[PDB]
């Protein structure tokens, strides 16, 4: 049926992508590499990147799994996002262990250096640093913030742009989908204060696990968080307990109304495969086909001349 690809009526409307998180057991099995040829612009690894994944001991790095992702997108003309370079999560033991603050610097260093050149001029969009944030706004106390201090995120983001001045370059969080939230409100005034200093944030990712019903709110959070200036913003890793067609159009209407909104990225194709499985929400089922959420977002998205 015509004009049934979100990705390219999401193109048509003036935005980047539609993205999905994917990897090499996905695109090897079920209906994901033709789900994704078809209906969508980006992808992300969805493990393949994370540190556990690619440097599980101390210098020594795995890119059989990344690489299939990389090789797969370029192979389907997919831009490539990619992350987290630095955040509390998927981090091996060798990390977590480092108490020396030059040593945890250089590990970080050479961690974000060695990814980011593999697949320098590659990657679209690098999520630098992840999950920064307590809920009350403060900055979590993670190993990086702990050993190194808060200018880990500095420089994080520097050497980053170093390693590759090409890619975008993001932090990310979650609970960033309320205007009112304590969390929401500091990623933007803490992104505006590094900026001011000159880090090389170019972008915010909203990594929006919804629960039904919140995606109203992201039409005052969207624009609060493009509100702190950067050049882009975008909605990462989405899903949406219970998968309503209200939520999710109102999710792409946030995007569609924040001008620097370049895209968004769901968190995975089908239900079954979701680590939500249970609360089904994914934009298609267990058998691959299209939902009702993914039909209203094609609504939603058309455009007569
Ligand atoms: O948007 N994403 O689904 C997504 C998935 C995994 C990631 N790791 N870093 N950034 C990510 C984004």
């Amino acid at each position: 049926e015509a004009a049934q690809s979100i990705d390219q009526l999401i193109k048509a409307r003036g935005k980047v992508y539609f993205g999905v998180a994917t990897d090499q057991n996905r695109l090897t099995t079920g209906k994901n590499a033709a789900i994704i040829k078809a209906d969508f612009g980006m992808v992300w690894p969805e493990n393949s990147m994370s540190w556990d994944a690619t440097e599980p001991s101390q210098g020594n790095f795995n890119f059989a799994g990344a690489d299939y992702l990389v090789n797969w997108a370029q192979q389907n003309g997919k831009l490539i996002g990619a992350g987290c370079l630095v955040w509390h999560n998927f981090l091996p033991s060798w990390v977590s262990s480092i108490t020396d603050k030059n040593t945890l610097i250089n590990v970080m260093k050479n961690h974000i250096t060695t990814l980011m050149t593999r697949y320098k001029g590659k990657i679209r969009t690098w999520d630098v640093v992840g999950e920064a944030f307590n809920e009350d706004g403060s900055l979590r106390q993670n190993v990086f913030l702990n050993v190194i201090g808060e200018d880990y995120i500095p420089i994080a983001f520097q050497t980053a742009r170093a390693a590759d001045p090409n890619a975008k370059l993001y932090i990310m969080d979650y609970n960033l989908d309320s205007a009112s939230y304590p969390k929401t409100q500091a990623i933007v005034n803490r992104v505006k204060q590094w900026r001011a200093a000159g880090v090389p944030i170019d972008g915010i990712g909203s990594q929006m696990h919804l629960s039904a019903g919140q995606g109203a709110g992201v039409l005052q959070a969207l624009p609060l968080l493009a509100s702190a200036g950067t050049p882009e913003v975008s909605i990462l890793m989405l899903d949406v307990a219970g998968a309503s067609p209200t939520d999710y159009v109102n999710v792409v209407n946030a995007c569609l109304n924040v001008q620097s909104c370049v895209g968004i990225t769901v968190m995975g194709v089908a239900d079954p495969d979701s680590a939500f499985a249970s609360s089904t929400p994914l934009l298609f089922d267990g058998n691959f086909n299209p939902k009702p959420a993914y039909n209203a977002i094609v609504q939603d998205l058309q455009q007569s001349i």
